[PDB]
């Protein structure tokens, strides 16, 4: 059959779901591995590909993009997915890939952007980047990271770790945050991102665990609400996503909490 992550009740998406509204219209760009397009659960409406040495942005050799764009669908199955490719089938891609994938969604007017990935160093051009897909209206949202604490330290990466960006955690099926998410002060929600179901390369499904899945809830979330107000500002999609979380631990864990869509969306 298939799965459905489980955060999309826990984010309350169904909700939305059953007002009628899905996503409709609304254009995601999942910046990441590429993303099979043969899977029939899955429709994606265009894209492109950075990695020179993998040119087809419809073909996933990692697995991982076309997972993370399924649990956008999930949240929000009516949404209009690009493949933007900047991570090849080793997981990885150039800063440089990056944010020609993001300045390929502004200038091709997306209206959310998910980036499930991340790195250590800090970038002017890559926060360059967020920083204008933000000033051109476009919701940016990214994992936040994998990588636990370090005592007092930040672990959220880049982009997720610029002020433009909507980092979000990962928390599991009982809001509990998960041992690898990362924290600090640049967190800002959280999304269920451990051992969620989704669609794989192949008419497959399977789990993952990650800040990467946590990501695509909060942007297929950032699609539901877009598709019930239309004319909301980026500015104001993503406060309402902040202000209306239901909250759980601390900020330097947890970020301002959970995210609620049903509430998000009023
Ligand atoms: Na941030």
């Amino acid at each position: 059959a298939k799965c459905v992550s489980y955060g999309v009740s826990q984010i309350k998406a169904p909700a939305l779901h059953s007002q009628g509204y899905t996503g409709s219209n609304v254009k995601v760009a999942v910046i990441d591995s590429g993303i099979d397009s043969s899977h029939p659960d899955l429709n994606v409406a265009g894209g492109a590909s950075f990695v020179p040495s993998e040119t087809n942005p419809f073909q996933d050799n990692n697995s991982h993009g076309t997972h993370v764009a399924g649990t956008v669908l999930a949240v929000a199955p009516s949404a209009s997915l690009y493949a933007v490719k900047v991570l090849g089938a080793d997981g990885s891609g150039q800063y440089s890939w990056i944010i020609n994938g993001i300045e390929w969604a502004i200038a091709n007017n997306m209206d959310v952007i998910n980036m499930s990935l991340g790195g250590p160093s800090g970038s002017a051009a890559l926060k360059a980047a967020v920083d204008k897909a933000v000033a051109s209206g476009v919701v940016v949202v990214a994992a936040a990271g994998n990588e636990g604490t370090s005592g007092s330290s930040s672990t959220v990466g880049y982009p997720g770790k610029y002020p433009s960006v909507i980092a979000v955690g990962a928390v599991d099926s009982s809001n509990q945050r998960a041992s690898f998410s990362s924290v600090g002060p640049e967190l800002d929600v959280m999304a269920p991102g451990v051992s969620i179901c989704s669609t794989l390369p192949g008419n497959k499904y399977g789990a993952k665990s990650g800040t990467s899945m946590a990501s695509p809830h909060v942007a297929g979330a950032a699609a539901l609400i877009l598709s019930k107000h239309p004319n909301w500002t980026n500015t104001q999609v993503r406060s309402s996503l902040e202000n209306t979380t239901t909250k759980l631990g601390n900020s330097f864990y947890y970020g301002k909490g959970l995210i609620n869509v049903q509430a998000a969306a009023q």
